[PDB]
């Protein structure tokens, strides 16, 4: 389990921080509102390996979810060619995720997802093409991006440097682009050592969430509530 830990209790992360005031306080606060916690490993590519884990795993026992989610990934290689994307070149990647997603489906237990996850080649070839369907949605809708979130950025530049490579980091819109792309809601739990309120950001706005994630220390770790 060294890429995706077992489940902790909660306060079990107070030793990560400890005799520190302002992260023993919100740790405190997040117990109340969630009971366990899983690690991930700090590689640069958390945020992919996260939520890839966390939204299979809530769809584990469920046949109609399962279908629709199923359909929604055969269509992806179109998303890919559409934006320049080779089919020869993401062909490994796409087949890595398509399998795990039948893993659900067939087998459909937390331990047979977990070994997948923390396979070093299936879990890094998952996160590959998880990276370059961020990339396409983006591509995709460069317009939508500029106009709502930075009308002075180079979308193509941001694609190549900042979602494409293994082990970049990711911000806003990165998240809102693969809960978009996936049709996956989720929210973000934040820890930071300031004096100020523990607080939480919805991906897309209003919905109802799927997966919860605490971002501390530039790491994202999956909650559960
Ligand atoms: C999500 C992820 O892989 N984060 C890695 C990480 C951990 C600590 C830090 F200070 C940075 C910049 C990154």
């Amino acid at each position: 389990f060294n890429l995706i830990s077992e489940k902790c209790d909660i306060l079990s992360i107070l030793r990560d921080h400890p005799e520190n005031r302002i992260y023993r306080r919100k740790i405190e606060e997040l117990s109340k509102r969630f009971t366990a916690i899983r690690k991930t490993k700090g590689d640069r590519n958390c945020f992919y390996r996260a939520l890839g884990y966390s939204y299979l795993e809530s769809l584990l026992g469920k046949s109609r979810e399962i279908f629709k989610f199923k359909e929604r990934v055969l269509q992806t290689p179109n998303d890919l060619l559409a934006a320049g994307f080779e089919e020869h070149k993401f062909r490994n990647f796409f087949n890595a995720f398509y399998s795990v997603v039948e893993l659900v489906e067939k087998d459909g237990s937390v331990s047979s997802l977990l070994k997948v996850f923390n396979d070093q080649s299936a879990s890094d070839h998952i996160v590959q093409f998880l990276r370059l369907l961020t990339s396409a949605f983006i591509r995709n809708r460069a317009d939508f991006f500029r106009h709502f979130i930075d009308e002075e950025m180079d979308i193509k530049d941001f694609c190549t440097h900042e979602v494409e490579p293994m082990a970049t980091e990711c911000d806003h819109i990165q998240i809102t682009a693969l809960s978009q792309a996936l049709s996956i809601a989720l929210q973000v739990e934040y820890v930071d050592e300031m004096d100020t309120a523990l607080n939480h950001h919805v991906f897309p706005e209003a919905a109802t969430p799927s997966v919860y994630l605490l971002y501390k220390t530039s790491h994202y770790n999956i909650l559960y509530a």
